[PDB]
């Protein structure tokens, strides 16, 4: 649905748990190529994978 | 190196690890994406994941 409103710039707003399985299924979906843009909103980068 | 010359069809000759290792750097390089095309030449191809 994101996809269909052509939507390159996404900002996640969740725990280290939840952004985990977020980055997980863009992986999956294949979206983590050239071209998107994330903005992880919360004060721990490096705490995720 | 393979994008370099804008290679898009890939035949994989290999056993059901390195597959699967193959696999899991197209993955990780982001190259599953849609306008590729992959053979994996081998009798099993519901072994890998």
């Amino acid at each position: 649905d994101l996809e269909l409103k052509k939507e390159r710039r996404v900002i996640l707003d969740c725990e280290r748990d939840k952004v985990n399985d977020i980055v997980d299924q863009v992986i999956t979906i294949g979206k983590h190529v050239k071209g998107y843009h994330y903005i992880i909103a919360n004060l721990g980068f490096t705490d995720g994978d």
